[PDB]
């Protein structure tokens, strides 16, 4: 007679190919890439004859055999695919196999194959768009917006992007590599800690905790392996499986170590090291560099070289390299992106002409052009034009595409900037004709969260009531709030901004537009990107 059924045991069901460790903060330490996950399976046979051969099969197939030699059994054996299996464990003998009832398993990787999708529901304002204008549609999401400004990956409006970026992938470094960071509190040290017994040059995790390990909505099990930002993104990734989901390495801040690349020694260990990032973490499709900025004039006064543009040039073209050599190893496509400054005195020390090649987009910062770093000259911080009372103003959208163009770049290439946060001043004062921009200032507004800027949400939810002012600037294309009494002015995009913007884009037959940062949305930027581009309301 064939052999007793098997009860399968009791036992942990859930491996992972790229395993975690739980009790460690350097990133070298943190993860580590297998080319299977070792699997483990026990069982027990408590009717009948134990047959002679045990087998374990997943969804039919057998991954494991050998002797059966007793009433219980275990078996270890790989398994190289991501995803969830029916397994079974089947004893045999020559008059027959008789088969356990079926367990899942779950074999986890950082493709996110063993997460359920997460499609979670549009919050406050956003309204759903489906992406068929053929234009970008970016955002970036940054690291450390999931503690006080409690926004995470579950609240992106995600089926309004076609491109979502995560702020900031740091690259290693200590003293006079990553000075710029000693301004944040903890902030140097946190990256120390993340890079203990790993080289200079090569990327990392910043804050780890809030990346991986911070419980989040869908990865909220003790063992899923992938928790936080990246566990989060991973699901999303299954929800929408043509969202394109970038890495960002730099920013203000963490932009230091650019300036040393030069030497081919460190730039070649740098793009080696954002391949292994790529291999190590697959729900990412590209790479953005935010490298502010080639020449200088970023956070640190000591660096910048006249050697940067080439620097820049080189490291464009090896990335690309890099990402196709990866991209004909697994079938994918992977972007190259960058996020550059508007301003032309930045712009022309990069020949865009001919990195523009190795690139998808160009993330054009057309923001941040005035603001209360500057408590003199007062201006629109985002606007496309400049405005009646200064025609001649230097930093504006417009001109820096059109420095774009001069130059020789294609216009598919460029992506507009908008704002999803104000610039602003307090005290403002001696200005003519009211218009306060005429004045000066003396000091920064009053922020949501750091002095001198303010989200859009309480622009929109507290500064459009009461004392305030609003104002339509239709020749910059910029409104502004302005309370008299104390001299607050605040300068952002709102709805018929980024409409200005969007028809330019569709005008001048731009890439599309992206915007900094998605946490402070309420849904009114989002939903005019969309609606200015010609996105259809709806879902597909
Ligand atoms: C055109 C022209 O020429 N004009 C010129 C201008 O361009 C130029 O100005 C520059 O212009 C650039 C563009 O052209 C622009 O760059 C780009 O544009 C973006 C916007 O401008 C810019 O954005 C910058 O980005 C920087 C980073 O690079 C941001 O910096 C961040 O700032 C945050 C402060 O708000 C920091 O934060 C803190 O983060 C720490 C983490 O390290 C966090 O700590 C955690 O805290 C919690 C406590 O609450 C702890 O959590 C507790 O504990 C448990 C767990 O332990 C938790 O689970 C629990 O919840 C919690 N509970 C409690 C109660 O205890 C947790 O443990 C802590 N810490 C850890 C990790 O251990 C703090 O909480 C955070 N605080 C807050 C408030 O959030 C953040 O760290 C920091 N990030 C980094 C990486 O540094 C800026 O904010 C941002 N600014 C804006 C406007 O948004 C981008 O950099 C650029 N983008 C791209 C795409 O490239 C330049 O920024 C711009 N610079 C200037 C000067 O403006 C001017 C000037 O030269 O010149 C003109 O000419």
């Amino acid at each position: 007679a064939a052999p007793g059924k098997p009860t399968i045991a009791w036992g942990n069901t859930k491996f992972a190919i790229v395993e975690v460790d739980q009790a460690a903060t350097a990133y070298n330490n943190l993860v580590k890439v297998k080319n299977a996950a070792d699997v483990s399976v026990s069982w027990n046979l408590w009717n009948g004859d134990t047959g002679t051969t045990a087998k374990v099969l997943l969804n039919g197939k057998e991954a494991w055999s050998g002797p059966s030699t007793g009433s219980s059994g275990t078996a270890n054996f790989k398994v190289n695919k991501g995803g969830r299996y029916q397994m079974q464990v089947a004893l045999c003998n020559a008059d027959g196999c008789t088969a356990s009832d079926a367990t899942e398993i779950v074999v986890a990787d950082t493709d996110g194959s063993h997460l359920a999708p997460l499609k979670e529901p549009l919050l406050e304002k956003n309204k759903p768009y489906k992406q068929n204008s053929g234009k970008v549609v970016g955002s970036y999401f940054v690291e450390w917006g999931v503690y006080g400004r409690n926004f995470t990956v579950d609240k992106i409006p995600a089926q309004n992007l076609t491109h979502l970026l995560y702020g900031f992938i740091p690259i290693c470094g200590g003293n006079g590599i990553n000075d710029s960071l000693k301004e944040i509190e903890g902030s140097f040290q946190a990256l120390q800690r993340s890079c203990q017994g790993r080289e200079d040059f090569k990327v990392s995790i910043h804050d780890p905790f809030a990346a991986l390990q911070k419980a989040q909505k869908g990865v909220t099990a003790w063992d899923d392996p992938y928790k936080g930002n990246f566990g989060q993104l991973m699901a999303l990734k299954q929800a929408h499986p043509d969202l394109k989901i970038l890495p960002s390495i730099g920013g203000w801040t963490l932009s230091d170590p650019f300036f040393f690349m030069g030497d081919k020694v460190k730039r070649d260990r740098f793009v080696g090291s954002v391949k292994e990032f790529l291999q190590t973490w697959k729900f990412f499709d590209g790479v953005d560099i935010a490298w502010e900025f080639p020449g200088g004039k970023g956070a640190n006064p000591n660096l910048g070289s006249p050697q940067d543009g080439e620097t820049y040039v080189l490291l464009m073209k090896e990335l690309r390299a890099m990402l196709d050599q990866l991209s004909v190893e697994t079938g994918r496509k992977y972007e190259l992106t960058s996020a550059i400054s508007a301003g032309k005195d930045k712009i022309d020390k990069v020949a865009y002409n001919v990195a523009q090649n190795s690139m998808d987009h160009i993330f054009l910062m057309s923001y941040d052009f005035y603001g209360a770093f500057d408590l003199k000259n007062l201006g629109h911080q985002t606007a496309l034009n400049a405005p009646a009372w200064k025609p001649d103003t230097a930093y504006t959208t417009v001109n820096g595409v059109n420095a774009l163009l001069a130059q020789g770049v294609k216009p598919g290439k460029i992506v507009v900037g908008t704002a999803m946060y104000g610039r602003g001043w307090t005290g403002v004062n001696g200005y003519q004709n009211n218009i306060p921009f005429t004045g000066t200032a003396t000091g920064p507004v009053k922020g949501t969260w750091e002095n001198g800027i303010v989200d859009y949400r309480q622009i929109a939810g507290q500064f459009m009531s009461g004392e305030w002012q609003y104002t339509y600037d239709a020749t910059a294309e910029a409104p502004y709030v302005f309370k008299p009494s104390t001299g607050d002015l605040i300068t952002f995009d709102d709805a018929r901004s980024v409409q200005a913007k969007g028809k330019y884009v569709l005008d001048k037959q731009l890439g599309g537009l992206f915007s900094w940062e998605i946490d402070a949305d309420n849904g009114d930027i989002l939903n005019s990107m969309n609606a200015s581009l010609g996105n259809s309301a709806g879902v597909q």
